[PDB]
């Protein structure tokens, strides 16, 4: 119904979600999807997560949610305004295109509840080894909320436990509606990967998809956020330098354990007995972008 | 645009909003207005002004607001989400009508915004005796943020500043669009008051208004959460029992330091030294009202 400079926004609209543990390759995923030209997710918006949040605790609450459903504010009320106020963001922080999108990694810790309030969307799930994930969150000092970066124990248990979640709602939405996606053979294998999942998301082929770098702050293209800690990972073409780049640095008590203090890492196909697992061969492309981006073809930005 | 059990919202409608520091009337104003054929305010949200802070507090961190805006997320979109996620609140949590009316109290610590949000909108606030007001605080036990029931001194100190910010709000929105209601000659004189405020509102006279005990719980009348504070006052007709019972049991030390403690009883007209300031004739109506409340035939709901 809501109009866009001539594009129509409404709760049954077909959105993307896109998310994961951070430093999973969830910027990568929705720049790939971004450089589609039916297709605009932008930057993380940071508040839906936040509102999604407040919103869960007001009904988790028996004492708030007593006094809300007396006050008319039921769930049906709670999630009119929570759809009204999520599209607003999502169709307005970035360009119109005719598939609107969203990466806030956390946000698919609610996918059940965003597919029941958008009941055409689709979620993307990002999953990464977790190894490489919190290998990244601590050697580049990412803050997260309750990871304590002091800790690789921490941060793998934490990791383990969000994505055992997000894990979960990913199958309870189904097949249908939601796609788990290995970071480590999107990268591998690119082509293969966004043809999969573009399938799954009913759109059309582009080759867009496979030529994001050119597309960065172009119109129709990729909008970053300077400050976003992805950005100047993002801004090359997919490749193999962040793949294993964990191997050997994590504590030996923690490779030990790892099992138990990351039992998704099985759960979800990775070997958690590897240092590291072996992957086949690259895509030659990818192997091409890998000595390029290695070897100082694309300059540090300016800005 | 959107539409209603056929009555349609949107940014652009005349919305009422009532508001003022807590036990100052806010309740009754609300629903003598609910009485109105035309109108329907209806219980407290309780989530509009939570939303309303946490957005302020986005922009008024540096930080936040340079990643926020980094984002896309400018002042302008925050805007509009606010604008659609209020809409749905007040347009959903009761019953439609013509005229929309929302009453949670310190809302009217930002009208300047919400006028800005809603450009036809239109703000009551309620004024009443600050020695009143805290003095119900502290004998029903009602919970207020940053209000310490133990202390008249902190509660008449933290009432000052809200109601400051409050009518200054209300003063930089202008007459046309802010009219403050002074709880005593509304008490003292129902008709003459709601006849300016209908007045003011651009709403045709109803007699409802000076009806709204006989509308509780009724449709099209005036909706009640058994568990607000004010539920067992609003069920009577208006009435002078809570006009001046303050008088008295206020600690000395604060009755000699009034007009420091709270410089904005004479701001807004109140005698700060009287105890307790003499008003004129209250209307027959409201001394029979009065007698028939003190004598019982308001009988307390089983429910
Ligand atoms: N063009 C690209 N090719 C491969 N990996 C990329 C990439 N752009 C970003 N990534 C990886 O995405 C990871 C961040 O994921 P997220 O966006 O979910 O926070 C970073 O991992 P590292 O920090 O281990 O290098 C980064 O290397
Ligand atoms: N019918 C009525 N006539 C007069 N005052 C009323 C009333 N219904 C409620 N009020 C007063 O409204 C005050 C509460 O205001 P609010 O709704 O803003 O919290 C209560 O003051 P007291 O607690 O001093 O009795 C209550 O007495
Ligand atoms: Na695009
Ligand atoms: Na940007
Ligand atoms: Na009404
Ligand atoms: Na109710
Ligand atoms: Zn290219
Ligand atoms: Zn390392
Ligand atoms: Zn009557
Ligand atoms: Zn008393």
């Amino acid at each position: 119904e809501l109009v866009m400079v001539e594009y129509r926004y409404g709760k049954a609209m077909p959105l993307i979600f896109v998310g994961g543990v951070p430093r999973s390759g969830t910027t990568l995923m929705r720049a790939m999807l971004d450089a589609h030209p039916e297709v605009r997710c932008g930057e993380e918006t940071r508040i839906i997560p936040r509102v999604l949040a407040m919103r869960q605790a007001w009904s988790k609450s028996g004492r708030e949610k007593l006094r809300l459903d007396e006050a008319g504010v039921t769930d049906e009320v709670l999630d009119a305004a929570m759809q009204a106020f999520i599209l607003e963001v999502i169709a307005k922080h970035g360009e119109p295109a005719r598939v609107l999108c969203n990466k806030d990694p956390f946000t698919l810790k609610s996918s059940v509840y965003l597919s029941r309030l958008f009941p055409n969307s689709k979620f993307l799930l990002m999953v990464r080894d977790g190894r490489a994930s919190v290998h990244s969150m601590i050697t580049r000092k990412v803050t997260i909320a309750g990871f304590d970066l002091s800790s690789y124990r921490d941060c793998l248990t934490k990791w383990n436990k969000a994505i055992e979640v997000m894990y979960a709602q990913c199958m309870e939405v189904g097949k249908e509606k939601c796609l788990p996606v290995y970071y480590e053979q999107l990268v591998l294998h690119p082509r293969r990967s966004l043809k999969l999942i573009l399938d799954f998301l009913g759109i059309a082929w582009s080759d867009a998809v496979l030529h994001h770098e050119d597309l960065i702050g172009k119109p129709g293209g990729v909008s970053l956020s300077k400050i976003e800690r992805s950005t100047d990972q993002v801004i090359k073409p997919v490749n193999l330098e962040a793949l294993s780049k964990w191997t050997g640095h994590i504590p030996g008590d923690v490779v030990r354990d790892m099992a138990q203090i990351a039992p998704m890492l099985a759960q979800l196909g990775y070997d958690p007995y590897a240092n590291p697992p072996n992957y086949g061969n690259p895509d030659p492309f990818v192997i091409n972008n890998t000595q390029r981006v290695l070897k100082g073809d694309y300059k540090t930005p300016a800005n």
